[PDB]
């Protein structure tokens, strides 16, 4: 069960967001960079660029309502995964074990969905957040347990990379 930093975070992030493997795989990549639930990334929401690591979240719950919060990968790299996303959803349980096939031993959480959300919120308090900010006050900002390693210049963990880049090119789908 490994504790991973914020660029080993990063890292694992743009792993799963440039694979050409699997679209599944990226859901989980997008999941793990802007911690949005499943059915907000998969329909009824519009995503588009805020910052150089913001994205901005269109939904109806004023012609609209937003949501800003901060990401883990290039936007753009994120909303096209979005598309494709999408895309492979409307030209058409396995994804529990999909997540297994390629974190068995470094996460092992009872809900994949759940674990990648709550990762995400402490990751984006770790790089966002200023200092001495409540931490239930960010959690409700950015929506709506330590597998991490509070250190921001910590260099990535390349044996795991290494471990998790062998997986995604070598599992059977």
């Amino acid at each position: 069960n490994v504790k991973i930093n914020l660029n080993t975070y990063i890292e694992i992030i743009k792993l799963l967001l440039n694979q050409n493997r699997d679209i599944r795989l990226k859901f989980y990549g997008v999941l793990m960079a802007i911690g949005r639930r499943p059915v907000e990334v998969m329909k009824l929401s519009q995503f588009y660029i805020a910052d150089k690591n913001h994205i901005r979240m269109e939904f109806i719950a004023n012609i609209i309502n937003e949501v800003v919060f901060p990401v883990f990968a290039d936007p753009e790299l994120i909303i096209n995964s979005i598309k494709e996303i999408r895309y492979m959803e409307q030209t058409e349980y396995s994804y529990n074990r999909l997540f297994r096939q390629i974190f068995n031993n470094i996460f092992a959480p009872e809900e994949s969905v759940y674990f990648c959300r709550a990762i995400y919120c402490k990751f984006s308090y770790l790089a966002f957040a200023p200092k001495n900010m409540e931490m239930n006050y960010w959690i409700t900002k950015v929506l709506g347990n330590r597998y991490v390693l509070d250190n921001l210049n910590d260099k990535a963990d390349n044996n795991l990379l290494k471990l998790l880049n062998q997986r995604i090119y070598t599992y059977v789908r």
